[PDB]
């Protein structure tokens, strides 16, 4: 999974970052990896895909200062959304903290949002039923209950 | 390893959370709704001794799978958990958000007369995006630094 939290700006997961057919379909031009491993280098396939990549080494822990990467990461994001047809995917390995943190800093630094506003923006665009069959079943439940079943 | 409390006493959470007895114990979880129950594995054995009551719904996260069939039974079970004094339920499946959130939404529609749209907003407004409390403090320090720049 990934969601579009801002035009061109996809917050998504590690499996997506690995899904070459999907990267390809969304037309991802850059990928920001918020759990880059010094060891496991940059991803091969990205070369053979035309994706520009930036890798932040961040550990998902309270002691880790992610602060040091806010400006760099925001500049990268801004450089990708600035290009004609630029689309970026921000993710890490596990948990939303590492990538969501860099998207929020970006919106504060480049779109003048307060932290409250930027959290609101991301949360409103973060999906909970990506399975479209389930959505349709929920819409049918909604229809029945509004006519007046109980 | 996450869960959000998206309605009072009602946690939307993940598989890791479902096998973490330290964490179940501390959050005070009394019921578990597993939207990806396996018939041939049966109920996690750790719940008998935690005193946790369980309902397993066998679902696949596929667009062809008909989850409609479980909306009432899951909704009843969630209603019973929440009606229990001190009751707290964790709703999860093994992967992806769809199976568990779909039942939470049907519950909000059936027991509280929310429209699908109202229930969707209620859940999205309560899923946290920065569980990491240090990162949240760092963002708050950035937010204050910008706000200060503004004073002047």
């Amino acid at each position: 999974h990934a969601d579009e939290v801002w035009p061109g700006l996809y917050l998504g997961d590690q499996d997506m970052a690995n899904n070459r057919r999907e990267l390809r379909r969304l037309g991802i031009t850059h990928v920001l990896n918020a759990s880059h491993s010094r060891w496991r280098g940059t991803p091969e396939a990205y070369e053979g895909l035309g994706i520009r990549y930036l890798g932040v080494e961040a550990h998902d822990s309270p002691a880790f200062d992610m602060s040091i990467h806010f400006q760099t990461a925001a500049d990268f994001i801004h450089r990708a959304l600035s290009q004609p047809g630029g689309k970026i995917l921000v993710h890490s390995a596990v948990g939303v903290s590492r990538s969501a943190t860099l998207v929020l800093a970006y919106l504060m630094l480049y779109h003048h949002l307060t932290l409250v506003e930027a959290i609101k923006k991301v949360k409103d665009h973060r999906g909970i039923i990506p399975n479209r069959g389930f959505l349709r079943q929920l819409l049918a439940l909604d229809r029945r209950l509004r006519q007046g079943l109980e």
